[PDB]
């Protein structure tokens, strides 16, 4: 039994007092509200919020039975007796408290009938998680396949078909019950920690995500090289083996940006060395030379680190001496029995642990390390009586990796202010994207089921802030012999997901360069294609930095008024223009693609398909996976390079997919130096835009560039524009008023400026795209 007693305004925040205590309401933006219960008391601070202290000016009005606290779009409606807060966008009800806050920590809300609920981060349960209950405790799920209620990276958040996001801003061991125990109740629970939630609203899913990342944090543009080809396994045993692998990429003609070094870099066994955090010199005798030799070939080195320091490690005594480790309640270093041996955990929440760990990263980064892999940050083992500077293990658990990322991010920005940090980690929290976290989906089994789950996992993480979620390509765990077909399918899909990082236990090769001739003949052109497509991918990355928009988008974005599409986890958008349907079983001979209505082209074959709703059946082959291009797409390409260190857009090739059904279309290509963390803030970029206007007798392109450019930007780019499904009735072309005849023969065999290929229905234009505006007009 809870009821309103009184309220005060204090610094734009509403402080309500009930019989049970104080409640602080602060708008963190016009569409986002933080609700803090037990506001009177000492609590852990917010982890989810980018600006925890902020509170924007809202309006307050009072009635007999209710209070109303409003920003721009979002309104909190506070019923006085019994006490219950509900949330409105306009006057549409988003979410209503049931009993609300109780005692343990517990929050209870009503779910509306038919409401679909995404969220929880990494689970394999179906896209709509309504009807499920699961814990909020980051934890390993080694060898998972087609099911999981609990994995490496849970998020205490949900997204609803009402277009709100709800965050439980609490770091502790907890649980979420999404209308499972009681049909119409969403319940959030924790053992301890902060008693706060955050509601974010939007008018569309893109706007919701923009609003969410506004208040939780925007991912800073990663270095372009993170969009490249990684060489990885668990693990290279020696400097000789790592060098032989870089070489294998060069001798096999596969692109390679980065090689990743797993735990053998600091010791010859899996057990007993963790915490050494220094080179095993018997096996890596000349590591500075190794890294410099790789950097000459345009190849970066990334090293694994973990939170644990073993008692058998060279750094135990020093970490104890420095007070860097978490303690027991008695005050001494907490040691416990990991797989690797008896050891402690670095306390990234303390000043002393942060300084000791940071100094180690600094030293290795000085030696030549370009990037960092933080594994086991769940933490993988985290006994409940472990004490951190700000709380016990069970209170801080789900924020350990998040703070570990923050610590490493700040450290890398301090050491290399002119570089973009690369931080790859397994476990975080809501907002960890603001520290550049690039998550992967853990120790997936080498099964079709493991592959068939990756889209669900990726979309779930993308929707709640994590654009660079990806999988270990080809699979990680167990197996005795390569499953060739599954491997190929997984590396094909790889091209159309955020990070191209095949990785697996080393009794079976993860790297495509160690595969048989047929496998390499299939994958080599695809890995190159990933490089040729860098302007498409880097431009989606740019939009993710700008607005939260994930790189992988779900089918349901295509029609916001058809909630049944939410269930789809087999087809997704890669950027604006490509609808990808990975093949996730052996021997599949054809697929049915639930393409949204409109006109679509086969990416590989150029076939045009029109549909008014019905799915398209495409045949499959072993050399590709089904990809459709949306009519009105501009697909930009550059020539393939071996490494992004050689990236140039001096030569562009742009493919436009024309159809009269699309009378206006736009595209954009974002170019900058690929490395400057301040490029966007300072406008040190070249932003190419393209607009097509398609009427009955004309097809008009307007091309332009904005931004202040950057050092080494080409002034003039040689541009080949290829118009697919181009009319055969275009007689002339004007480029900026200068008329050019369209050749109708020998397009492939003359240096033609404009040429129509009648057999392929393609019209090719070749021109110079300089700093001034350009108009290309085709007319019948
Ligand atoms: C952590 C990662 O999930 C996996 O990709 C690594 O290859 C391995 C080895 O460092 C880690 O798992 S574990 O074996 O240490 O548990
Ligand atoms: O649609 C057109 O413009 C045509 O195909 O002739």
């Amino acid at each position: 039994a809870v009821f309103y007693k009184e309220h005060k305004l204090r610094n734009d925040g509403l402080v309500i007092t009930t019989n049970q205590g104080n409640i602080r309401l602060q708008f963190k933006s016009e569409a986002a509200i933080e609700v803090l219960y037990r506001a009177d008391s000492k609590q852990l601070p917010s982890f989810a919020l980018a600006q925890p202290e902020s509170a924007i000016k809202a309006q307050l009005t009072e009635t007999e039975n209710h209070l109303q606290f409003s920003g721009g779009t979002l309104t909190a409606r506070i019923q006085k007796r019994p006490f219950a807060i509900s949330y409105y966008r306009d006057s549409e009800l988003l979410l209503a408290e049931e009993s609300g806050f109780q005692v343990k920590i517990n929050f209870r809300f009503y779910l509306s009938p038919g409401e679909k609920i995404l969220g929880g981060g990494q689970r394999i349960l179906g896209m709509d998680r309504r009807g499920q209950r699961f814990p909020l405790y980051n934890r390993a799920h080694y060898g998972y396949s087609d099911h999981s209620g609990q994995m490496y990276f849970g998020l205490p958040a949900i997204m609803s078909s009402k277009q709100y996001i709800l965050v439980f801003d609490n770091s502790a061991s907890g649980a979420m019950d999404i209308g499972k125990t009681e049909s119409d109740i969403l319940q959030l629970e924790a053992k301890s920690g902060r008693s706060a939630y955050i509601l974010v609203a939007g008018n569309s899913y893109p706007s919701l995500i923009e609003n969410f990342t506004q208040v939780t944090g925007r991912q800073p543009l990663p270095p372009r090289w993170a969009l490249g080809s990684f060489a990885s396994r668990f693990g290279y045993r020696s400097e000789a083996e790592t060098r032989a692998t870089v070489q294998k990429y060069k001798t096999e003609d596969f692109p390679l940006d980065t090689i990743v070094l797993d735990l053998y870099w600091f010791g010859k066994d899996i057990k007993g060395h963790m915490g050494n955090l220094d080179w095993d010199k018997e096996n890596f005798p000349t590591p500075l030379d190794m890294m410099a030799d790789f950097k000459q070939q345009g190849v970066k080195t990334v090293l694994i680190t973990e939170p644990f320091v073993l008692t058998s490690s060279k750094r135990w005594d020093d970490a104890v001496k420095a007070k860097a480790l978490a303690k027991d309640p008695q005050g001494q270093p907490k040691a416990f029995e990991l797989y690797f041996g008896n050891g402690g955990i670095i306390d990234v929440f303390s000043k002393e642990g942060s300084r000791w760990f940071s100094s180690i990263y600094k030293d290795l980064s000085k030696q030549g390390v370009a990037g960092w892999w933080g594994d086991l940050g769940e933490p993988e083992m985290h006994p409940e009586d472990t004490q951190h500077a700000i709380g016990d293990a069970d209170t801080v658990h789900n924020a350990y990796g998040h703070r570990w990322a923050e610590m490493l991010y700040q450290q890398q920005l301090d050491q290399f202010p002119e570089l973009r940090p690369f931080i790859m980690m397994r476990a975080g929290f809501v907002g960890s994207q603001r520290y550049g976290m690039i998550p992967w989906t853990g120790d997936v089994s080498r099964t079709w089921g493991g592959l068939a789950s990756q889209v669900e996992l990726a979309l779930q993480m993308s929707l709640l802030g994590f654009g660079y979620i990806h999988s270990d390509l080809g699979g990680f765990a167990d197996g005795e012999t390569l499953d060739k077909e599954m491997y190929i399918r997984w590396l094909q899909y790889g091209v159309f997901q955020p990070v191209y990082r095949p990785h697996g236990q080393d009794h079976i090769p993860s790297e495509p360069v160690f595969q048989d001739e047929e496998t390499k003949a299939i994958l080599r052109p695809l890995v190159k294609l990933r490089y040729r497509m860098l302007p498409y991918i880097y431009t989606a990355a740019y939009q993710n930095t700008l607005t939260g928009m994930p790189l992988m988008r779900p089918l349901f974005f295509s029609d916001e008024k058809n909630p049944a599409l939410i269930d789809n986890k087999t087809s997704y958008f890669w950027g604006d223009s490509l609808l990808v349907t990975p093949i996730t079983q052996a021997g599949v001979e054809s697929v049915s693609i639930p393409a949204p209505k409109g006109v679509w082209f086969d990416f590989w074959k150029d076939t045009r398909y029109q549909t008014d709703g019905a799915p398209l059946t495409l045949p499959t082959d072993l050399h590709t996976i089904p990809v459709l291009v949306k009519a009105g797409a501009f697909m930009p390409y550059v020539p393939a390079v071996s490494t992004t260190e050689d990236y140039r857009s001096d030569s562009l090739e742009i493919h436009y997919y024309a159809d009269a059904s699309v009378p206006l279309a736009q595209g954009e290509i974002f170019e900058d130096d690929g490395k400057d963390p301040n490029s966007i803030k300072r406008n040190q970029f070249d932003l190419l835009t393209l607009q097509a206007t398609h009427t009955d007798n004309q097809l008009h392109f307007q091309l332009a560039r904005t931004g202040k450019g950057y050092r080494g930007m080409p002034e003039r780019r040689a541009t080949t524009l290829v118009i697919h499904n181009a009319s055969d009735q275009y007689q002339h072309l004007d480029i900026n008023g200068k008329t050019i005849a369209i050749a109708q023969a020998d397009c492939a065999s003359t240096p033609a400026l404009a040429c129509y290929d009648q057999e392929r229905r393609q019209l090719q234009l070749v021109f110079t795209w300089g700093r001034e505006a350009l108009n290309l007009r085709l007319h019948k």
